[PDB]
């Protein structure tokens, strides 16, 4: 409507407010934002994707996110997709990616948490869930999000990639699988170590645009971009970030209650009777989010300085509400329990 079009004026900006978009699109923010993004980048035209087919696919995908899960619902997918859309346009990456690579990253972002049950991989492993048995304890959720997303493409009434070439579909699938598997937090430290090595050997044109030799380097940047998007809540305005924190803590605490009910050990940051919300965000920023974004900022300097400055301000706010490599691994364990 009127308010929706006003909010969508910020489609290409980090300050877009996805909560507002959700409110004005009958709780279909993913459908909404993906249609706005694809139209903005001319992807429907480029890849001969019919609008009806695209909407049907996106609505079905959206409906496969659980509305009763506090954080990992379709609003988080919409946020990651829109954040990825903004990251693909950072000046340091101008003309670096093919249309297929752009399509793959945004698609990956959209499907990356589909059918998430609101409990972690480790909870699924420890309770001997059907999903963990299916996936042999390895990136259980992420393998599942991919399987759902790709399973939905089988059916003409939903095959948005019908008009890509066979080679194109194969390359896209390879790329998307790579990106979604990279959202598994248990791989955070390795992704970061690999991204630091990339910053070290960074090469540019005389214009300040990154030079990426072949597929290996391109997919490495894209994996990290989606991971950054997934870890982007603390880099947004404080008003937005605080809502994301309320949501993750509601989801985590519900997992902790489930753990308590079943007599399992309570994961510390999922224990509502002990965990400090504020300290947890400070630690999340210090040992996970800032190290990653500091490295991303190095890769694309100076394009991400504003984000780094917002990150610092947000950290100081959470710290004010409280009355290195070793702790990097510690916080990765607290989240994953791996
Ligand atoms: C509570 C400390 C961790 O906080 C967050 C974690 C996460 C993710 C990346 C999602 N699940 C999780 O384990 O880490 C997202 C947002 C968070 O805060 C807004
Ligand atoms: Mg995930
Ligand atoms: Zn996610």
């Amino acid at each position: 409507e009127d308010h929706l079009a006003k909010e969508l004026e910020d489609l290409n900006k980090w300050g877009l407010n996805i909560f507002n978009v959700a409110g004005y699109s009958h709780n279909r923010p993913l459908t909404c934002i993906m249609y706005a993004i694809f139209q903005e980048r001319d992807l429907l035209k480029t890849f001969r994707i019919s609008s009806d087919t695209f909407i049907t696919y996106m609505m079905t995908l959206e409906d496969h996110y659980h509305s009763d899960v506090a954080y990992h619902n379709s609003l988080h997918a919409a946020d990651v997709a829109q954040s990825t859309h903004v990251l693909l346009s950072t000046p340091a990456l101008d003309a670096v990616f093919t249309d297929l690579e752009i399509l793959a990253a945004i698609f990956a972002a959209a499907i990356h948490d589909v059918d998430h049950p609101g409990v972690s991989n480790q909870f699924l492993i420890n309770t001997n869930s059907e999903l963990a048995l299916m996936y042999n304890d390895e990136s259980v959720l992420e393998n599942h999000h991919l399987a759902v997303g790709f399973k939905l493409l089988q059916e003409e009434h939903c095959d948005i990639f019908m008009n890509l070439t066979k080679k194109q579909r194969q390359t896209l699938r390879k790329m998307v699988i790579d990106m979604v598997l990279a959202t598994d937090m248990s791989k955070h430290m390795s992704l970061l170590a690999d991204l630091k090595t990339m910053v070290e050997t960074k090469k540019v044109t005389s214009s300040g645009v990154l030079l990426l030799d072949n597929y290996t380097d391109r997919i490495q940047v894209l994996r990290n971009m989606v991971h950054c998007a997934d870890l982007s809540n603390p880099t947004k305005s404080l008003e937005l970030y605080r809502q994301w924190t309320d949501r993750i803590m509601e989801e985590f605490f519900q997992q902790g209650d489930k753990e308590r009910e079943r007599g399992m050990e309570i994961s510390p940051m999922c224990d509502k009777h002990t965990a400090s919300v504020e300290k947890s965000q400070v630690g999340f920023i210090d040992y996970i989010v800032h190290p990653l974004w500091e490295t991303w900022a190095d890769l694309v300097q100076p394009d991400a300085q504003d984000i780094l400055d917002t990150l610092e301000d947000n950290r100081n706010w959470y710290q004010s509400m409280i009355p290195c490599q070793g702790l990097m691994e510690k916080f990765q364990f607290e989240l994953t329990l791996d």
